[PDB]
């Protein structure tokens, strides 16, 4: 459906032709989303409201690494492969996104398809998979073993490059943001250093933040907004965030620290205040500086760090392009009734575009 | 004179009273402001805007350390006693905020200072001064030795609880932020969690961001004022024509040293609101300490009462009282500073206040 | 059977009396050790040499948090939970050392078992098990699923205190140090601070090193011994003849420490690690994890925190470093005493540390 | 005079020519001493025991950055530029390592310096200058301003290559390090990473550790030396007769190396630390930087990096890395041998180690 600039929120920057990670060359996306049962929960039989989204940086049949480079606004959640990331600058293999109860037979299917993919003789490579999760408690069974081998299979397989979907998909499917629906968002910026042009792409899982700090556009918009608080059965029940960045910018791997110590910034921007059980993570890397298997780093042009020009051009794209995929999931994510009898609604769009036309005009 | 609020800025969560850092008891702040001279630039003599603010955390009597956390949001900056405070979770002494070329006077000044006042059984304790800084290169003559020793004891000793001054007094004395003169601000949230309350106190030294980029509660504000823009000799320097950042947090919530580290990353997310992309030679760091967790000279910590950090009712309110604060703090500071000429002539506009509050009534009515 | 001191191997300080790290009572361990097959390696068919380590800081029965810090060495490896700890500095739930292929399997086990052990309302605490590994691949089908989730509740419900089985066990099973047969050791010191005297236990799970840098009580001691270097088929695979026929230490204390005192804690261990010789390889994932038993977090309540050391009070810290760095070199040595020969996968034989020779030349040494 | 070969002290790998940092081609050392009074201390009339030590990592000339990266051991301490360092992975100007209480002079002096011998258009590139500290409180009147700008600036332009003074200048000059005389150390090796061979120096400033804990070549030599224990006026101050008659790290590579890898370098200097012994007291701040010269950064220019290295090339980075650790240990060492018995404020004596006694049990131990 519509995305946040089409409800008439404006944004600051000039976004890439898809306005999504996949403006950076040769990144693809896929998602399995998970959709099944209504009523009660009973853990082992559902409902499920669950998924995984997998980032292949350099494609599905690379083996080579990305140079790359993390953060941590609020570290309450589990990111693996990060510790290879800090230490030796680079990851092999896909980013995973998934709900927390999922987490370990991704680790295990990210292997159990290497096995399959990779040729025997580079398996040594593919031991420390990237996986990383929020919480969809509300909506989902989360201990119940709704994700299958066979459908984190389908994710790595069907990814593409081109427009992603986003919403209610993947590992957003369940998921809860600012107290409407939650889910994936993304953006992206091409920035400009002297006559040199580079993409900063952004894809967001969002289960964070509460709808009285929400902004959009810098408008405080939770109270402007009528109804749409979360139910359960009938009765009104009110009233993690993870951050992946791809550049084409060929950057080091502390040059992509300093990109997703950003993000926190274009977080900020839209109001939340990182709460003490959200797991806020930032991952960034390079999909010009690359690692093939075993030889040398290839970095086809090297960035000084004190070139202001050009790298404040790359962490104001961050902050934007973060921004902007934060308020892109909202609207993308449509009411959504799970576990329980859960329901959450997505932001109202007809509310959303009248707040929006009264303040810009 | 008026605050952000008086001018019709809005912001969310109650203020203290003093709307402070000195909300918080015990915390005494001082300042001592370098203004002399004026015209072209000669290093070594001048002119000068420049200066030192103190915060003592504990009073300036006080020989305890507090627990304390810190911050990066960009380290091209310095920041002494850090290691200390990574390593051990504490400081002892005052911090010191001043201009980046005062920063080994600052440093040594503060051990002679401690010579004098302190027991010499005591001195052990003072090895590691706390002294930050950020570059008022536009308007100040950085490498002039412009502070002298006495100035730095004038704001240790002339330090006070009560209101504080902001706009461009002490180590702000000199700088630029959003392109409009920068300088001191401060603020202060009172955060409840069930029957408990506790105060978050900020002072921010605000040096940093550009004018396209600011936020005044939530508005874009840049594009919307009229003139104001810097002037580099008698024109027009940046704009259309030609014709780094500190954060101090207090708080009296008992909180460990981790903990504190929790408080001092949020402080990004108060200048996120505010509109800034943390600059390449920005130096943006945060610093938390408690006032009631205390680590007497030589003796058990005193630790009054104890805060699960996944007691997110408690943290959560705590965290956005650092949020708002700083939020706050960066829009008081803009407000408190007025149009300034240094060194070679330099002119940097305050924040207009006509057209701010002009803006804020049409934009909240 | 002999453990390093009764090789004639000395060690510097006091060891609690079992000398393992559940010398800090309450403290419990378990191991499944899966040994299966011979010969050439086929993936999802072995052999195995794998297994996985369970240590509980405060019983399998607790639901409470135990305060934590950690440090890395190198960090070419996996270690779960570990935000978790850098954050609010504490974890929940039982710590699972394993082979690397081993860790997805381990993480859902661990999830699955919090199902069937704890009330519904605490679910919500067993969210981010605690799963680290090293890479059992020239002994062990890393990749072919030997590891059940039935093992690792083996593990997980079989833990107890008392002493702890050093060796070729858990998941140091599969595991190669210094070029011998590497796998778990452990080791504890009581160490005095004024009038209190602290327990600091530790356990390695130990796959690093080179045999030409192995340092034992100071000797260089890899050129000592002779003979015993790894083999394929009678062949020797490595050394001066060859042709011819990551380390995860996890410290325990009762010393009442904050999260920011058991980061100091943690990154003591790289020094005792120093004290025997290596020098940290590229890819070899050394970390390490420091909790206590004595401030503990109820779930959802205040923690507990009995009594509180200043960070500056060198006399109570230095007694507690110490002891991490004597604890941890002598876990190390206590592994490879441990360790007997193996032949695994693709018919890799390794050879635990000659128990004649290192008596012999710790006796010269050593008179 | 002898340094620790010369002593018999055996060491693994293969220095350089110099033995010392200044074997990384183009790095130049300068050390001002300051030794003045005897007997009792009046703070601001000494005696004062201080000093500077200055490495400029390019020369004294250069106006362009270093790629650089810092680790850790223990934080208690003071090292200026070092968030710079974190945040960008390179530092201008040169490091200078001297005593705590002279951090401030030493900082300002150093901006002075550039205000002398950089263009105006530069100066803005001077304002984060590297000053790093170790506590010379025993000997020397901290607080009584000895040190002076002129010192400061005497060995920043008195700095060359070729050997390196060791022992009781610079910095070092009123140090104590495993309570014998410390000071400044240096060594280096040439590492052999396939078919080239880098250079690692180190330099030492020696402030830490106890003789209890001190290991010489893996022996631990403070029960087997006799005497040599400090005193005041006569009187036995330390040790089992008492009553009767920081540590900074400085690593230089001209393998080109990113930030982030010089960061693992860097790391790699506790396990060196670890070899000999100590274990990291609480109040001693432990820190160690690692440059490369070969990944240079001009001064508003494009990064110049002639050659790019792996992580994962183990090789290549264990070369690097073994040579950190055993340049590391052998610096240490070589300190120890080059620092005097001094003589200080408050009647303050500490002996260097003895070297008749070290050589015996050298030969004893490796004949």
């Amino acid at each position: 459906g519509p995305r946040a600039r089409d409800l008439g929120v404006p944004f600051e920057g000039t976004p890439g032709a898809l306005n999504a990670i996949t403006d950076v060359a040769g990144v693809e996306v896929g998602h399995t989303t998970v959709i099944s049962g209504d009523g009660a929960m009973v853990i082992g039989k559902g409902p499920y409201r669950t998924g995984v989204t997998i980032i292949h940086p350099l494609g599905k049949t690379s083996l080579d690494g990305v140079a790359a480079g993390r953060a941590v606004i609020n570290g309450t959640g589990e990111w693996t492969g990060m510790h290879l990331v800090d230490e030796v600058g680079q990851f092999l293999g896909p980013i995973a996104l998934t709900g927390t109860g999922n987490v370990g037979l991704v680790h295990q299917s990210m292997m159990d398809w290497s096995v399959g993919k990779v040729p025997e003789e580079a398996l040594f490579s593919r031991l420390l998979p990237v996986v990383a999760e929020t919480l969809d408690n509300r909506l989902n069974d989360v201990f119940g073993h709704g994700l299958t081998r066979d459908h984190v299979f389908a994710a790595l397989d069907g990814a593409k490059g081109g427009p992603v979907a986003e919403g209610n998909v993947g590992g957003g499917t369940g998921m809860i943001a600012y107290t409407f629906k939650g889910g994936i968002g993304t953006s992206s910026r091409v920035v400009s250093a002297g006559d040199t042009r580079y993409t900063v792409g952004v894809l967001v899982q969002a289960n964070h933040g509460d709808r009285n700090d929400l902004r959009i556009a810098g408008v405080q918009i939770g109270k402007e907004i009528k109804g749409a608080w979360p139910e359960v059965n009938g009765i009104v029940a009110a009233g993690s965030l993870l951050i992946v960045i791809a550049t084409d910018a060929p950057l080091m791997p502390h040059q992509l620290e300093r990109m997703a110590r950003r993000a926190a910034l274009g977080v900020g921007r839209n109001g939340s205040t990182a709460g003490a059980l959200s797991g806020e993570f930032a991952l960034a890397f390079s999909t010009s500086h690359v690692i093939p298997l075993g030889g040398k780093p290839r970095l086809p042009a090297i960035i000084n760090d004190t070139d202001s020009e050009t790298m404040n051009a790359l962490f104001r794209g961050v902050v934007q392009a973060t921004e902007e995929a934060l308020v892109n999931q909202l609207v993308a994510s449509e009411t959504m009734t799970g576990a329980n009898n859960a329901k959450v609604y997505g932001i109202p769009h007809d509310q959303l575009a009248r707040i929006m036309k009264a303040r810009f005009p």
